[PDB]
Order: structure tokens, then C-alpha cells, then sequence
């Protein structure tokens, strides 16, 4: 817009390109989201008031000249770049455990407001030098990787639980430095989950066979041992991970319950080792 000097493009994806920009008035740097509807305008205002230490703050909404710009606070790194820069040693467990606990606090704040992220992933998870992690790119709702099985099976009325699955997958990625379910299409994605967690059924998931895209012809696979899936996560973590990865949306753990899981009895807030 005619108020922001665009320093550089930092993102793209579905709704729009995002930029590092400085407000010519104040001087402050921010993230400008160029989108691309009364309903959308009204929903966006809901988010303006949605405020929490772990949710990336939405500063201003500029619907002008029939265009939509969203102005957010800026953070220097996303989790994806940080995980890439730590591929060799991996992220320390206390750092991981701190980030999962903050991500859970945010998701627990959003959910009690009936707001879902729906597209959680490393790239829209932002971190600062002060050891804080924040949820970005939401309230708005190309990889299939962190997509919950109910969405892949045609369910239209998603639960907050789709988020918990995505987070679960992210958790397993930080620990193993390797993506859990790196499928490259809706069906390849579905078959990888089936291969690790076994093909679901009426016992493990009552109702699954009456889902839109369920096909009786799905090959039958056995569940693998979580010990082979997420080494070296201790029993407390593997426990929490399996409750976040439950096929049934209804049996999947909520962010509030996960907050009291014994895996966070010893949480702390170490500061990352980032290079900007
Ligand atoms: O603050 C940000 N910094 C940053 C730096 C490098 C890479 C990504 N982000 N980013 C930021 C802030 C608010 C909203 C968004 C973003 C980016 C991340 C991906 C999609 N984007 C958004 O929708």
C-alpha cells in the first residue's frame, strides 16, 4: 500500500504473499499480507481482537481500493528454517518441549474461541530470540504432510482435533529430524499414515467406513511400534504423541488436557541459538 516500503518477500501460499515491510508513518517493520466479501471482512475483525502471547498479533486490516492487506507483527524466523539449521544435532529436548507447550497454550486459546488453524506446519510457526514461538497463518482458513486422516477421508465438519494431529506430526518431526508422513498426494499421504499407524477400522475408529472417501479396497496394514517410529523419545513423550495421533477425532487429546500431561512436569523456557 501507499504507506509501506516493502523490504522483501518472506512468504506466499494459498491466500497470499507476505512481506517484510516498514510503516512509513511509525517506522516499525511488520509483515504485510496481501490477500489474493462481507463475510470475510466480518470474520477477520474477530481475529483482530483474538490476542494471546503465542498467537502472532494482527495489527491492522486495510480493505482499500477493494483490496485486502493484513498487517501483522514481524518475527525473524519460522520453525522450518530453524529445524533446517539444526539438522546435524537436532533441537535440544528442552527447547522442543518448550515450543510444544507454548504451541499448545495458543491452540488451547484458539479452540476455546472455536477458531481453528487447519493448516499447521513448520513454515507458519514463528520464533523470536526471546525463546517464544507463535502461531501464524490462521483464522484465515501446498504440502499434505500434516493433514489429519479425517480431512483426507472427506469429512467436512472438522474438529479442533485436526490441529492436534498436525502438532503431533510436527512434534515427531522435531525429535527425529525427519518428516513423519511425507506423502506426495492425498492418497499417498493416506497410505503412509496407514502404514505406520495401521489401516483403521470400526474398532479403532467407529464410523470410519462410512466416511466419504473410504474404500473397502484399502490395503490392510498393521500398526507399527511407536518405539521404532519416534526414537529417542522417552515413554512420557511417546505416550503424549500416541494420544495426539489417535485416528478417532473424538479420542484424540485436546490442547487443554495435553497441557497437564506428565511430559511437561519439567518444562522450562531456554532461549534458542538463532542466527538472523
Ligand atoms: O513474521 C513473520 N516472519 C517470517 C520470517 C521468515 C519466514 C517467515 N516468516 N512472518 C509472518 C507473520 C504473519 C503472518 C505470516 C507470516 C508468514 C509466515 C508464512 C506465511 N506468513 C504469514 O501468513
Amino acid at each position: 500500500m501507499e504507506n509501506f516500503q516493502k523490504v522483501e518477500k518472506i512468504g506466499e501460499g494459498t491466500y497470499g504473499v507476505v512481506y517484510k515491510a516498514r510503516n512509513k508513518l511509525t517506522g516499525e517493520v511488520v509483515a504485510l499480507k496481501k490477500i489474493r466479501p462481507s463475510t470475510a471482512i466480518r470474520e477477520i475483525s474477530l481475529l483482530k481482537e483474538l490476542n494471546h502471547p503465542n498467537i502472532v498479533k494482527l495489527l491492522d486490516v486495510i480493505h482499500t481500493e477493494n483490496k485486502l492487506y493484513l498487517v501483522f507483527e514481524f518475527l525473524h524466523q519460522d520453525l522450518k528454517k530453524f529445524m533446517d539449521a539444526s539438522a546435524l544435532t537436532g533441537i535440544p529436548l528442552p527447547l522442543i518441549k518448550s515450543y510444544l507447550f507454548q504451541l499448545l497454550q495458543g491452540l488451547a486459546f484458539c479452540h476455546s474461541h472455536r477458531v481453528l488453524h487447519r493448516d499447521l506446519k513448520p513454515q507458519n510457526l514463528l520464533i523470536n530470540t526471546e525463546g517464544a514461538i507463535k502461531l501464524a497463518d490462521f483464522g484465515l482458513a501446498v504440502t499434505l504432510w500434516y493433514r489429519a486422516p479425517e480431512i483426507l477421508l472427506g469429512c467436512k465438519y472438522y474438529s479442533t482435533a485436526v490441529d492436534i494431529w498436525s502438532l503431533g506430526c510436527i512434534f515427531a518431526e522435531m525429535v527425529t529430524r525427519r518428516a513423519l508422513f511425507p506423502g506426495d498426494s492425498e492418497i499417498d499421504q493416506l497410505f503412509r499414515i496407514f502404514r505406520t499407524l495401521g489401516t483403521p477400522d470400526e474398532v479403532v475408529w467407529p464410523g470410519v467406513t462410512s466416511m466419504p472417501d473410504y474404500k473397502p479396497s484399502f490395503p490392510k496394514w498393521a500398526r507399527q511400534d511407536f518405539s521404532k517410529v519416534v526414537p529417542p523419545l522417552d515413554e512420557d513423550g511417546r505416550s503424549l504423541l500416541s494420544q495426539m495421533l489417535h485416528y478417532d477425532p473424538n479420542k484424540r487429546i485436546s490442547a487443554k488436557a495435553a497441557l497437564a500431561h506428565p511430559f511437561f512436569q519439567d518444562v522450562t523456557k531456554p532461549v534458542p541459538h538463532l542466527r538472523l
